[PDB]
Parts: C-alpha cells; sequence; structure tokens
C-alpha cells in the first residue's frame, strides 16, 4: 500500500494526513473581466479536497502581476469574496488549501496590463516565449510575450508591498498558506537568475543582490502573517521557459536556501524540472538541501509514486506535488492508496474552455 505516502505530515500551521499534494495548476477558467475565481472552479478544488494539500492556481498579487488571460487574482473585493467559497468548500471536506502567490513579471503581454502598458521586469529583455490570451469568443489563445519595462529602483518597495497584501487578503480569505512563486522564470525567478537580470543597482549582479528581492517579500509576508504560513516554490536548477540559473547554480541555490531557512518558514517546494525535460537532482545535491532546510521540502516535476516512495524513504523529502495526475483524478490519493488505474489526460482542456475537462473526470 505504499509505505509512507499515506502517513501524516505537519506542514507549518496545518498538518496533512498525507504526502500526495496537489500542485499548483494554472487553468485559466477566472471570469473577465476581475479575473474573478468561479463556482466552478469552487468544485473543481472541492472534488480534489483529499489531498495531502492542495496548492492554487497562481494567484496575482496585483492587477500588474496579471500575464495570463483567464488566471484568477487575490487583490480585490470581489476576488477575495470568490476565494474564501473556494477556501470554505476545501475546508466542508475536511482539506487543506494553499494559494500561490506570483507576479509574472516579463511573462505578460500589454493588452492586459493596466492601461495597456508594457509589463515590468528586473530588466528590459523580452522573456521570447509565448503567454495565454482570449479571442474574441473567451477561447484561450497563444501570444508572443511582450518586452518589459525595467523597474525603477523606487518601485521595488511597492512589489514587495503587493505580496505583503496579498498575503494578508489569502488569510482574509481563508487559506490554511501561501506559497509564493519563486520559480519558472516568473518576476522573483526574473530577479534571481543572471539571464535575466542585468541590473548594476543592489538588486542585480552578485547572488546576494539577485536573491535580495525575494527574500525582502519573504520577510515582509512572514512579518505580515506568521512564518508557518508561508512556502515557497524555487526551480534553481536547469532552465524554464527560457530562464536558467546562472553558471553557478547549484552554489546559488543552496545560498538562497540558507537564507530561507533562516526565516523558518514552513515549506520549500522544489519544481525539480521544466514540462520539457531537465537532467535529474543527484542524490548528492538532494542531501545538500536537506541539511540546510528545517521545514518541509516538496518535490515535483513528472513524478511517479515509486520515485516518491524511494526519496520520502531515503528522507530526503517529505512530500511530492502532483499535477497532471491531479487534473485527471480528483480523488489520487485513493486511487494511489488502491493502486487503481487513473483516468486518461486530455491535455486539450487543461487551459481555458468549462467544465469539459476540467470537473469532468470522475472519480472511483
Ligand atoms: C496545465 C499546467 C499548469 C501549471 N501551472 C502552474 C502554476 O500555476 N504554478 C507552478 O508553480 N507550476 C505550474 N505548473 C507546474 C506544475 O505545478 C507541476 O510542478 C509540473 O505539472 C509537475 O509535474 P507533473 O505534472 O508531471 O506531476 C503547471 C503545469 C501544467 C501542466
Ligand atoms: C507554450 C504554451 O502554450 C504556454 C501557454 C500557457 C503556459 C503554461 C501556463 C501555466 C504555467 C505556470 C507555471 O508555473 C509553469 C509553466 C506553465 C505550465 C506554462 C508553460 C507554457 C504554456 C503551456
Amino acid at each position: 500500500s505504499a509505505e509512507k505516502l499515506f502517513t501524516p505530515l505537519k506542514v507549518g500551521a496545518v498538518t496533512a494526513p498525507n504526502r500526495v499534494f496537489m500542485a499548483p495548476l494554472t487553468r485559466l477558467r477566472s471570469i473577465e473581466p476581475g479575473d474573478i475565481p468561479t463556482p466552478l472552479m469552487g468544485e473543481y478544488y472541492r472534488q480534489r479536497a483529499s489531498a495531502g494539500l492542495i496548492i492554487s492556481e497562481a494567484t496575482q498579487i496585483s492587477a500588474q502581476a496579471k500575464g495570463y488571460a483567464g488566471a484568477p487574482g487575490l487583490h480585490s473585493p470581489e476576488q477575495i469574496a470568490a476565494w474564501k467559497k473556494i477556501t470554505a468548500g476545501v475546508h466542508a471536506e475536511d482539506g487543506r488549501i494553499a494559494v500561490q502567490l506570483w507576479h509574472t513579471g516579463r511573462i505578460s503581454h500589454s493588452s492586459i496590463q493596466p492601461g495597456g502598458q508594457a509589463p515590468v521586469s528586473a530588466s528590459a529583455l523580452n522573456a521570447n516565449t509565448r503567454t495565454s490570451l482570449r479571442d474574441e469568443n473567451g477561447n484561450a489563445i497563444r501570444v508572443d510575450t511582450t518586452t518589459p519595462r525595467a523597474l525603477e529602483l523606487d518601485e521595488i518597495p511597492g512589489i514587495v508591498n503587493d505580496f505583503r497584501q496579498a498575503v494578508a487578503n489569502a488569510r482574509e480569505a481563508g487559506f490554511d498558506l501561501v506559497e509564493l512563486h519563486s520559480a519558472h522564470g516568473y518576476l522573483l525567478h526574473q530577479f534571481l537568475s543572471p539571464s535575466s537580470n542585468q541590473r548594476t543597482d543592489q538588486y542585480g549582479g552578485s547572488v546576494e543582490n539577485r536573491a535580495r528581492l525575494v527574500l525582502e517579500v519573504v520577510d515582509a509576508v512572514c512579518n505580515e502573517w506568521s512564518a508557518d504560513r508561508i512556502g515557497i516554490r524555487v526551480s534553481p536548477i536547469g532552465t524554464f521557459q527560457n530562464v536558467d540559473n546562472g553558471p553557478n547554480e547549484e552554489a546559488d541555490a543552496l545560498y538562497l536556501i540558507e537564507e530561507l531557512a533562516k526565516r523558518g518558514i514552513a515549506y520549500l517546494h522544489m519544481s525539480e524540472t521544466d514540462l520539457a525535460g531537465g537532467k535529474p537532482y543527484s542524490e548528492a545535491f538532494r542531501q545538500k538541501v536537506r541539511e540546510r532546510f528545517h521545514g518541509v521540502i516538496i518535490g515535483a516535476g513528472a513524478y511517479t509514486a515509486e520515485k516518491a516512495e524511494d526519496l520520502i524513504g531515503k528522507g530526503l523529502i517529505d512530500a511530492v506535488a502532483f499535477g497532471r495526475d491531479y487534473i485527471a483524478n480528483p480523488d489520487l490519493v485513493a486511487r494511489l492508496q488502491k493502486k487503481a488505474e487513473l483516468n486518461p489526460q486530455r491535455p486539450e482542456s487543461f487551459y481555458g474552455g468549462g467544465a469539459e475537462g476540467y470537473t469532468d473526470y470522475p472519480s472511483l
């Protein structure tokens, strides 16, 4: 019955009854205008409430933070009230839910920015990737990213404050935890990576400078709420949507994790590979990470149940977040526990659209 995946784990302020977590999954089904979570999104999360922990789809800390049409926010009264219904649904089913908070920075498009203006980043370099907009019929469509404007020095306190306010908002909205999105090429990662950061002020150059913004954010949100409410997702090894981690990625990663550990936060979520591939982590590196962080460590990235049991049993990580298996299997915990087959995935309905391919996938 898989030896440890179905055992409890204390995760900061809450207790997970198992180690099968639901990874954050952008599904781009919110209401526009307003970027408002929907009853349908509430149903989808409720279906998945047996997860050890649900991590929400990435959610905007501000309107500026928006980079995808259909991604929800957590900055407006309308958004807060909608999220309250979703977390109540999950709690009604005895689940736990964390909100993943992002600023997309240069992975964005001017047509969805305030005033229709260019999006912001550490430097004025195009992301050279695609984001998702909606066409005149409300259907998801790919679009090249807009070239960003470099944040001015005196704009950085505002960014930190947006993260702080969004965490305040998450508390009022009834989330159990927050997850800072410091991975996959979005704004915090844009500062972290030399490839996307050519600043010559104290937010660029050395690893200390590059990690300055994310650590400022971590301190602000710990002070706003509590360290045992804060998780962070990083992707510090490999390349993610054209953003790599520099020529000293392993040393820089360990620096960051040591700094994070100083804040005593609830967890560290390691996204190990991009959807395209990535070189696998070495056991030695996992050991170096493990010895530097004293909260929960969550592993993610094309994990199998077997891999998750291997590494939890090795004491290298405490939980695993599954993404696409959770899209297709609301009761993934029960399936894994019973070694039942999984529903087939339907990737064409991962983004945008409605119930089909969303609340679609049956339970046992
Ligand atoms: C449709 C889709 C949406 C995603 N959305 C997010 C997101 O909002 N935040 C994030 O950190 N990662 C995101 N990802 C990465 C997932 O959280 C997960 O780390 C990659 O799915 C995990 O692997 P697996 O799906 O093979 O289990 C997404 C991946 C897919 C396929
Ligand atoms: C190349 C393309 O279609 C884009 C449009 C939507 C984007 C996905 C949007 C959600 C997302 C958030 C993440 O944190 C990891 C990258 C992903 C998973 C994105 C990868 C690139 C995709 C799939």
